């Protein structure tokens, strides 16, 4: 009867120390209290499965939402935790958002948000300065003519992994640029880029693309490359994780600042984009855990707790799904970009919709996509193929 | 229920459904009586099966290739060990033995009953190669790059691969493994530990061959597409491709066309040029579901283990077949040449069931950073080894 | 890779079309396995056993059981194929009483069971109508009092060659209406026509022939003159093998119909009463067929399919031992005594339990009977006597 | 005040309150814990239930109070000055942390919780062993004989036996327990409210506590002693018995607490309990619900959570030598003899302090009827007369 949590944060996984830190604070709090942990990385969804079918799984599981978790809400493998979000009165700690993008089509809460990320883009001042250039809001002659002022200088404007996950985001957020969420759902889920937003943003897209706002030979390029450059100074700007932004060296940090990718006129925002996702890692309850609700509880409660929360934005320099008054001011570009607000506007992380299949091929075209003097034509069509499975 | 249900990737799309659909028909022909329903999915009839097995209420057969969702299956029980019902049913021995133990895990359980194979050769474009003056089919690496020169000479490019997808992907490791016995290629694979000798052996001579111009300009960045497109509209001269792809190469190209193996470097780990072959495509696992079924699972898989069934998927849809058979795709030219090639060629592995799942796509990036000429070996082996390191 | 048959079917017998096409079709669905038919009848038992002293025996034997056939599994001429039936998954195939009729006492199956026999009795309702008799009789007086309407027109009621098989089968089915299929079976292995049930079955023979029941000297008559009688409906009833029905002119089967024997009060059946047999010609294995069980599998796994077992039933015409779902509606009134079931009582085919030394004696003892005015005493003393040259 | 997210308490404890060091450690943790809370403490002692009120008539009174039950406080729950915390107690789980009897103790005749219970004590006897072994008695007494004989014995050396005040609140909490060697908890209830001495456990116990008191169990002149005589007589080893809370037991000089032994108040033959005999409190501060603190039952939720949790539970019983109310397995080990108390189980039975049962009216005469109880010599029907005429005012 002692509490079981199926967990991905122990190890290697972000925020990990912090967690761990806070199971032995959890301890000290509750003397009596047994808790236990099961650390596993991506195959955790598989392994907790197995357990289920043999009726000894964990009572609490933390993964994120994904392609297998989910399913888990519909077959019941997980139960819905509304009732319990209600009941304890921890509903009103959840960001409105975050809530809402762990809710099922039917009335279902999948499962306890918690873990979050903000995903903005970093301007080198120093470097900007070095040409003849301030932050910029704008597509044309801002983003251009800043990036033509760069690469006058020798510096490269934009580095991105054009032929990895980072440039496949980056493109998605830049076509985004004339889709609303709901819209980018249909576009990521179905494959379909020859919605009129999204011709505009391939379209965006290509234009910047031609003008130099990327590196060099930025297809062939990966997060390492990226970040390489970036840290430096070999490149202006980077579109990456916050998460990422923290391993900024303190040097090139303290001259950088945190804002959104520059609007094209007509656009489906107010404000220059970022990406944000909050449906990172989230506490989910199994059958098992309910016959055992009252020890779920305790712990839920406690992590729920301000006190436990600021520790992850403080400590780890975590974004949350929770409302905290905490900020990442440890991790300066982490923290920067948690004070964003709302001169920024929110662009999706397309990572949930995207089926599986279309994953790999998708980073292909993206690759192929960010090639200088591919037609738009040619873009949509290299995308829409990778979702050809399916 | 008491009707058998199927959970297959064949059907719609999959290589061999018009055959696998008429095999089905046929079967209910022959017993009047039998209910037979098919679920069909893609890439993701794994995670679809694994679902419906949290309902309990998973398909009795699943017909689904071995890679790295499913090597988990059979450890777990999520699908049965079949070894005592391919004995009981007299059925082990109609199986390839390079097959079946390629289908036995480490505890000697059978994961399921073998069925699709792959011969994945090399094509040379005779017509050009004629043309361009290289008058037979390179066997070492010096006379592959002498006719890269030579056809390169002629505006035509010698060898297409789509260098940032799988098939590039796939070309790489198996140039690698001319300096690697099907062992030492398992433990690279699957260790991320390209520091072997025969590693960096390979790794060079693909180096070589890469700086010398043995592949199209801006390999790095053609996919599956640019390559059999290439390959189809005579612009490229060779081609390394599974035979899938080879029976869709246009008549008037395969007319002049022949399959062998890739030119080998002296000292190299095999007798002569080698080609790619799984025996891990498609195969009939049984569920736990299946076995309250048994005997109608049996009535399904002894038909479609039979001699005259395996041969139409052959004959009629040209794919190669993880069972004994002397049928030919003699109505797919380039694929029934690459089932007729003996010991004229040696094999290679497939890394695919080897390979940890959080390095398959880095290993593809690797891939396109690798093909880019001018990438020391020191280079490539280090983008290779890092895209273990999520492992 | 060569399976040789010793077979009744091929040419004139009947299920010979359809063991043919089944045969051609095995190849079809076998290429590389070929298959030898060796064509014999009722001479077949006695050239295969030559075929055994030679040591040059076949593989596989389709044959009847009867006197010659029911010592071989004992000496080893052919070998117990339970252990075949169990473990190729065929016995469910077999219809139970038929696979317990083919089991000796050591619980050998001597063969594979394949043919059977439905051996009702035809009733002309034209003719019947013509005469007036509204309704098939049930009951003894109403086939008496039928056949008295039946003659008072000019037309002969029950038709029989009492000289022969027919009569020889119809006399002992009509004494079983007093024998269950054991007592019966004892009486036929005995010779001992005293039992009680057997003394009051020929009473009620004597009664009905003594009443004109039968044509005029039936007792010298023949399947010949019987079936004639029949189609040229000279006569209105006659008890007949399906496989003679099916021969039945259409005009003729048009207005006729199947049913079982009118019982006698006190019967020891529900009946009518129909003959029934399931050890008809069968898949034997011989020694030299072991030596090659595996082109044997698929032989009668063949044979046994659903598939192949109605062609033989639709096509042919043919009762089975084993379960279907076909009725030979091409053959009317063999599809109409398929269709029989409930009320209608099965009884006893003797031949299997008859010494070979009675048999022609019995035929002879069977003429003698059918004579008008034989005292059941008498009628059972040439039966008996029948039994002289027996142990 | 006012504004949410702003907690106002009202207590008893921050200054020279027992546990008050350990309350404001708390409450600097939950402010650690909770930054974006504001907590204020309004301190008051004795008049803190009339300043309550006050500020409740005027809709500005504090969102919890901690005071302790007695006649003015167990007004408020009916009149609604203060709010039924059952429905709270059952939400949040937080009943089944609190020790049955406590919770008992604390839920009126409505099936109403008054509040949630905190502090409690312990009021055991405490036995020195060191003079019981000058003397010669080798085990601390577990029946009226064996007490008696141990009493002889110590005095034969020239040490007083049991100290006890007389003539204050001390006498009269002894001379309760003793009688209620003979009475249920309900029938001390009763005893103790009506001022019915006549039923047949108080005539009882009246004999028993005769008999003891004749037979030289008290000190010399225990009569007229006070808390303080007790105290001092007992750390300077005068005397070798003492009841008291066991507050009282935490200052005994450290080399006397050495060889000090806690245990309950012997038995009489055919006693209402397992016995030996302890008095046990769960009506000492607890947390108290206002109206307005209703208003703002998010933040009170916040903070009646953390004082339960085990954690700071314990730093109330090991930093600061509280008993408590609620189930702990935290032990006053740096304070000896209320560790040893605390350690007592079942060997030892629970009888009830009658303070909140008495009258006020009676309070001060019970005391002084208890001095002349004390008195050698004086007839059970005296005792019985003096302790009766206590509650001539009813």
């Amino acid at each position: 009867d002692t509490l079981v949590v199926h967990t991905q944060l122990g190890t290697t996984a972000p925020g990990s120390p912090t967690y761990l830190a806070a199971v032995d604070r959890f301890r000290e709090e509750n003397p009596g209290v047994k808790i236990k942990n099961l650390v596993n990385g991506d195959d955790l969804a598989q392994v907790y499965e197995t357990s289920r079918l043999a009726r000894k799984e964990a009572d609490v599981v933390m993964v994120n939402l994904y392609d297998k978790t989910l399913a888990w809400t519909d077959v019941g493998a997980t139960v819905d935790v509304k009732p319990y979000l209600d009941d304890w009165g921890l509903r009103g700690r959840v960001l409105p958002a975050a809530l809402a993008d762990w809710t099922d089509d039917e009335g279902r809460v999948r499962a306890f948000p918690y873990f979050a990320t903000n995903w903005p883009v970093a301007y080198n001042r120093a470097l900007l300065d070095r040409a003849g250039v301030d932050a910029i809001p704008t597509t044309g002659d801002q983003l251009i003519a800043a990036a033509r002022k760069l690469r006058a200088k020798g510096i490269a404007p934009v580095t991105v992994g054009g032929n990895d996950w980072t440039g496949q985001k980056l493109l998605a957020q830049i076509i985004q640029t004339f889709l609303s969420q709901d819209e980018a759902r249909h576009v990521y889920s179905t494959g379909d880029f020859g919605v009129r937003g999204a011709r505009l943003g391939i379209e965006y897209f290509a234009h910047l693309r031609d003008a130099g706002v990327f590196a060099d030979k930025a297809q062939g390029l990966t997060s390492d490359s990226m970040t390489t450059q970036f840290n430096t100074e070999e490149a202006a700007v980077q579109s990456a994780m916050s998460s990422a932004l923290a391993k900024v060296p303190e040097k090139v940090a303290g001259h950088t600042e945190v804002g959104g990718w520059p609007l094209a006129d007509g656009a489906a925002h107010d404000g220059p984009t970022v990406i944000r996702a909050y449906t990172l890692i989230g506490f989910w309850i199994s059958p098992n855990g309910v016959r055992k609700i009252e020890q779920v509880e305790k712990f839920l409660r406690f992590m729920y707790r301000p006190d436990v929360v600021a520790r992850f934005v403080t400590e780890s320099g975590r974004d949350m799904a929770l409302r905290t008054d905490a900020v990442s001011t440890g991790f300066p570009l982490v923290g920067a970009a948690q004070r964003l607000g709302s001169e920024v506007s929110q662009v999706l992380l397309p990572d949930v919709y995207v089926p599986p299949a279309a994953a790999q091929p998708l980073i292909t075209a993206t690759s192929t996509s960010f090639t200088r003097g591919t037609s738009p034509a040619r873009v949509r069509a290299a995308l829409e193929s990778a979702y050809r499975s399916v």
